[PDB]
């Protein structure tokens, strides 16, 4: 029932992919360069099915599994999303169920989420100049869109956080307008650091605004109280506005890696086991072995031994070499 | 640069230099145990200063570039200042501290000096009078350690001041010696306390976390966040905003960060360890030398016991306190 990894880490997250199309193509996730048009995506039959996704995580949950996150790609292109979320919503020990989406497709499909039980979603927002973010999502995209869209959502019953991934040199500016906004609105924000490995190979800091460069350049315009973490392994620490009483997150993805907490199981939209974000080689076919007929008492024994011989600890391991090249 | 399963390279060494104290602290050296009964380590069971010379050459051509002397206190040890003169003529430990509870500072710290001593750490867990007594147990006033404070500064010593919290005995101290400290431009830090549970998870009955620390200060003084002076330093650094003296906390329990630990070890009685905590005997260093081997068979041997380190205890009772809860 509680299984852990070989750095006496639980499984406590899935991390669900449901497809590899997206409808932006940002320069550090999907670059035109590379998906361009000649890219072939994953035919529609080497995605797992909802039926698959939900007996995978019906046998996680009985590891130990709480939380699930649909990802993408941006999910919402993946048609029937809401029949998912049907189905995870009817299984004994997910409490949690959460997505992440650059939210342009909310208004075509929030209603129908919602109704099958979504109630929790983190848009990605990287600026909220129309011109820079534009420049950012390479697909013609304003930012006043996705306010829109952000607006509808939480009038719907969808309560909404937003991430912002922040490159020291692009969107640095965007940190004090983005607080100011969403300050009014009521709705949390994280910043988080760029993860960037050089080539030598440890952390690349050319670009990079530090949790603490970005808390000093906070507090010259916003005050400021600390808020002391909700539990144990938490990874934003988040701060208050005194006013008001409306919260932030400052995510230090590379300033202070965090590994060591680290509860995250992910399935690859092309049904591959993955231990962390990051990952040069295939995983585990689950999706081929399930095909090939298997009990849930099998699958569930694969998992666990998946989960069992985990190591991953890519930041940390980053940060050790980073450390180590200072000769 | 040698690097050990976890990618972590060799830059420190900590240096016990003896196994006895003038002090009985409950939590480290109480009477109960180390009593007038005990038979500390023999004169000649310990490191000779020549031996720990030898071991430092060979651990700076693996990348150590600074050296700590510890043990109970250092400065019982005989001839210290001899030590740290031929420790300081090696190429390339750039560094040499020292931790001391402080009250021999008055005797033997211009010899230090002398000899090449510029920093040190005072272990100063309380700064009223009575509670400080009821911790050392040897009837040593705080107002001693906080006069050889003074004495070490008027010499040249950089001094920086290391108090360890525990929540019962301990939280009271935080402002009152913030003040005094912030009066006298010293760096002071506060460690939190590390102490496993049945679970063998974190216990944070004992603790006053990082966190909790600072809303206790915030209150009392005006503050401001200093950036990491490079790359995963481990204390989190404070200053005040009049004055500008900064102050530190040191997250122990709260956030391991054993993915940046490059600390060799050798105790008083000649044994390498990877880590401060550590149950079996580690490989026996003084027993090693004392047979016919040359420094090239040393440096291997270091270089061996370092490429099969893995430890991370914190780490490991950070994961078992999140798979615990639950
Ligand atoms: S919207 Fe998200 S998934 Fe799509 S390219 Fe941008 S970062 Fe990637
Ligand atoms: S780098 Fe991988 S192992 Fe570390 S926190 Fe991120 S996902 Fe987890
Ligand atoms: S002074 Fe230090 S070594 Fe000596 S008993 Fe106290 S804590 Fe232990
Ligand atoms: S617990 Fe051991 S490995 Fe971790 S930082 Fe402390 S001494 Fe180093």
């Amino acid at each position: 029932e509680q299984i852990k990894d070989k750095l006496g880490r639980p499984i406590r997250d899935l991390r669900l992919s449901v497809t590899d199309r997206c409808n932006f193509r940002c320069d550090y996730c999907m670059p035109k360069e590379v998906f361009g048009d000649d890219f072939v995506f994953l035919p529609k039959n080497e995605l797992l099915t909802f039926d698959e996704m939900a007996r995978i995580a019906k046998v996680y949950a009985e590891l130990g599994v709480k939380k699930i996150r649909i990802t993408g790609g941006e999910p919402l292109m993946r048609r029937d999303l809401d029949v998912l979320i049907a189905k995870l919503n009817q299984i004994d020990g997910i409490e949690d169920i959460g997505l992440t989406t650059n939210g342009l497709l909310l208004k075509k499909h929030g209603q129908k989420l919602y109704d099958a039980g979504l109630r929790r979603i983190n848009v990605s927002l990287d600026a909220i100049d129309d011109t820079l973010f534009q420049s950012i999502n390479n697909r013609n995209i304003k930012a006043t869109t996705i306010l829109e869209q952000i607006d509808y959502a939480t009038s719907i019953g969808l309560n909404v956080k937003v991430n912002v991934v922040i490159q020291k040199g692009i969107n640095d500016d965007q940190i004090i307008p983005m607080l100011e906004y969403f300050k009014d609105k009521h709705i949390e924000i994280r910043f988080i650091e760029f993860m960037d490995v050089g080539n030598d190979n440890g952390w690349d800091f050319s670009k990079v605004v530090t949790k603490d460069e970005m808390l000093t350049m906070i507090e010259q315009h916003f005050e400021i109280d600390p808020v002391e973490p909700k539990y144990f392994g938490e990874v934003a620490k988040y701060y208050r506005h005194k006013d008001n009483g409306v919260q932030f997150g400052l995510i230090t993805s590379v300033s202070q890696s965090f590994c060591s907490t680290c509860t995250r199981a992910r399935l690859s939209s092309d049904g591959k086991f993955y231990g962390c974000l990051f990952a040069t080689v295939d995983g585990f076919n689950v999706k081929a072995f399930i095909r090939s007929g298997v009990t849930d008492e099998e699958l569930k024994e694969q998992f666990k031994a998946l989960w069992q011989i985990r190591d991953d600890r890519y930041s940390d391991e980053r940060t050790a070499q980073t450390v180590a090249n200072r000769q």
